[PDB]
C-alpha cells in the first residue's frame, strides 16, 4: 500500500530473455504454421472464429517496439497463439501437432528462464 512495499524484483533483462525465447520459438522446426499471420482473405472460417490472431512476427515487432509493458503480457500473446491453434484446428492435424508441440517447449522455457 502507500509507502509500503515488497521488495524488487530485477527485471532489467527481461527484455533480452524475452528476446532469446522468441528467438527460440522462431528457430523451431515446427514453428512454421505460426511465422507470419494466418491470410484472411485465403483461409475461409478464420476472420470471423478467430477473434484476436496472434503470430511470432507480430510479436517480434511488438516486443522491438516497446508494445508490452512487462513480461506477462508477452506470455499472453505467445499463450493466444496456441490457444487460437487449437480452437481452429483438430489435436490430430499436423497443425495441430504442431501447436501442441510448440506450447510444451516454450512453457518450458518460460518456467527455466524466469522460475
Ligand atoms: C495457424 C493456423 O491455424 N494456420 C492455418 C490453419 C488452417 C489453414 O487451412 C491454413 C492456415
Amino acid at each position: 500500500s502507500m509507502s509500503v512495499k515488497k521488495p524488487k524484483r530485477d527485471d532489467s533483462k527481461d527484455l533480452a530473455l524475452c528476446s532469446m525465447i522468441l528467438t527460440e520459438m522462431e528457430t523451431h522446426e515446427d514453428a512454421w504454421p505460426f511465422l507470419l499471420p494466418v491470410n484472411l482473405k485465403l483461409v475461409p472460417g478464420y476472420k470471423k472464429v478467430i477473434k484476436k490472431p496472434m503470430d511470432f512476427s507480430t510479436i517480434r515487432e511488438k516486443l522491438s517496439s516497446g508494445q508490452y509493458p512487462n513480461l506477462e503480457t508477452f506470455a499472453l500473446d505467445v499463450r493466444l497463439v496456441f490457444d487460437n491453434c487449437e480452437t481452429f484446428n483438430e489435436d490430430d492435424s499436423d497443425i495441430g501437432r504442431a501447436g501442441h508441440n510448440m506450447r510444451k517447449y516454450f512453457e518450458k522455457k518460460w518456467t527455466d528462464t524466469f522460475k
